[PDB]
This record gives C-alpha cells, structure tokens and sequence, in this order.
C-alpha cells in the first residue's frame, strides 16, 4: 500500500504516467480504438493480446511486467441512463479488485464513459463519483488523467473538498 493513500489529478497523456500500472478506457473487443485507448495501444500494444472483455468488467494484461487494466465502461449511446450507470459503477469495482490483486502502490486511471462513450453528455461527476466509490477502500495512490483544462480544475476541486 501507499503510506498515505492519496488522489491526484494531472492534465496530460496517460501513456506518459508515473504510476505502477495503468487503466485503459477499453472497448469490449480489445481493438486499438481512439482517444485514451489508442494512446494505450501505441504505448503498450503487447497488452492487447486477449484483452477483449464484456462491458462492466476489467481484464489485466501485462506489457513486460507493467500491468494494463482494460476497463470497459458502457457506451451511453447504446445503454439507458439507468443500465449505463450500473455498468459504469461495475467497471470501476472491477478496477479496484484488479489494483488490489496486483499489489501495486499506485495506478493511473482515466474517467471511464466520458468522450466517445458519454452519449454527448458531461459525465465528469458521475464517472468520478463511481471511481471514488470503488477506489476509496483501496490503499493505492490514484492519479487521475484528463485532457481538458476545465475538467482538471473540477476534478482537483472534487478531490480537495473530501480531504
Ligand atoms: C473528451 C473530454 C471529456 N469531455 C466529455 O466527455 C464531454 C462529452 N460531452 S460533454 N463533455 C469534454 C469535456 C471534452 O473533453
Ligand atoms: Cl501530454
């Protein structure tokens, strides 16, 4: 575990993370995809061997000894708000199980079911709160990666307000 488990946020490419493992915002078919998924594919393509997994699940594949946790959030274009919410919370629960199993002291994590899976809605708060619900019982240092300047501020405020 980390001596004083923390949450942090950085605005940069998660492929340049300084953590012991990464969470990919994966598609269910293990395809290179776009956005975070494509950056992850470029950096750790070996981690896409048999990475396909259903919505609401996480599947870890090693790139060397570096664990890539492929977490499949729902595409809110396809799911109802109710069913998508349930699957999004489930994907993060599976990430917490994998982070725990791996014994890492840190993890780099993107906000699942944002961007191309958001169904054109702002899901920062929904996705971040499911992240916290799953990760709060873990003792890994969590570093959230984002790309938007306004999202960085909102995530940073949400972290700071619970300390
Ligand atoms: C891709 C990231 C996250 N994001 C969203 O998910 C989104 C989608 N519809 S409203 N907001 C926007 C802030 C753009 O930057
Ligand atoms: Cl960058």
């Amino acid at each position: 575990g980390a001596m004083a488990p923390s949450y942090r946020v950085k605005r940069m490419d998660i492929a340049k993370n300084d953590e012991e493992c990464v969470v990919n915002a994966a598609n269910p078919r293990g395809l290179p995809g776009d956005g975070v998924c494509k950056a992850v594919y470029k950096k750790w393509p070996e981690s896409f061997k048999n990475s396909a997994t259903p919505v609401g699940t996480a599947k870890t594949v090693m790139c060397g000894t570096y664990p890539v946790i492929h977490a499949v959030g729902p595409n809110f274009s396809n799911y109802t708000e109710s069913e998508g919410d349930r699957e999004l919370a489930a994907a993060y629960r599976e990430v917490a199980k994998e982070v725990t199993r791996l014994g890492v002291n840190s993890v780099a994590i993107p906000l699942l079911s944002t961007g191309v899976y958001s169904g054109g809605k702002d899901r920062l708060t929904q996705s971040l709160n499911h992240l916290f619900t799953a990760m709060d019982s873990t003792d890994a240092d969590v570093v959230i990666y984002c790309r938007d300047k306004e999202w960085e501020k909102k995530i940073s405020e949400a972290i700071q307000m619970r300390t």
